[PDB]
């Protein structure tokens, strides 16, 4: 019945929210690359 | 008539959820950049 | 009255799992915060 | 009315998805605390 | 009725991003393996 309409902005937050981890997500793998890529260039390890 | 209402909750109930997960996303991301400079601060590599 | 049962079991698997995603992740944060204060009292770096 | 038959695929799918981004979590946490356990014990640091 | 249209839109959207975080993910692990068995591989440590 009349329940229809949230079900749709529960499902529009669910892609709003969700948008928001794809790039959070997106810029930790950056991060991380990078932190990978200063211990490669760690004289201290060999 | 349906099962709507029991509907209705669980989709709020996987926002509730996405909350939480986009909190300690953001919180995990202020760590793992933070962790970056301090290996990039670090004496023994460069 | 066919897939409605069904669109709303999935529904209660998605928050299941989506419940230990939640709960996975909020130890993957205190692992992460405990290798960064670790690292940070590491007598090579500063 | 008509479309229950494909929303029922896409939480299927929904669920498949998530069921993959549940064990990555799981092997990723498996990681991050060998990493940690690592860190420790290294002779550098102490 | 109605909007059901328009609940298979964000459905279908929520898994084009899951796919995304998912391959991420995939992604994101690979690399903190690598930095493990890098870490592993410190002379440093020893
Ligand atoms: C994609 C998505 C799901 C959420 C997945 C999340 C929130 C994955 C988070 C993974 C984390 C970020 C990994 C951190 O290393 C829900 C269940 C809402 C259903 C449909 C959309």
């Amino acid at each position: 019945m009349d329940l229809a309409p949230q079900m749709l902005r529960e499902l529009q937050e669910t892609n709003a929210a969700l948008q928001d981890v794809r790039e959070l997500l997106r810029q930790q793998v950056k991060e991380i690359t990078f932190l990978k890529n200063t211990v490669m260039e760690c004289d201290a390890c060999g």
